[PDB]
């Protein structure tokens, strides 16, 4: 079946701001992953290496 608009972790929330690469290291630290914690319009993307607060475009 499809899925009910939310659910789990959003799967299609915004768009990352294009960050470097993608920074395929090991396991580094991230201050946001599915609890986006951004006051505004802004959303947890990949930030190079970590996640964080980025503009979902």
């Amino acid at each position: 079946a499809q899925e009910p608009v939310k659910g789990p972790v959003s799967t299609k929330p915004g768009s990352c701001p294009i960050i470097l690469i993608r920074c395929a290291m090991l396991n580094p630290p991230n201050r946001c992953l599915k609890d986006t914690d951004c006051p505004g319009i802004k959303k947890c993307c990949e930030g190079s290496c970590g996640m964080a607060c980025f503009v979902p475009q």
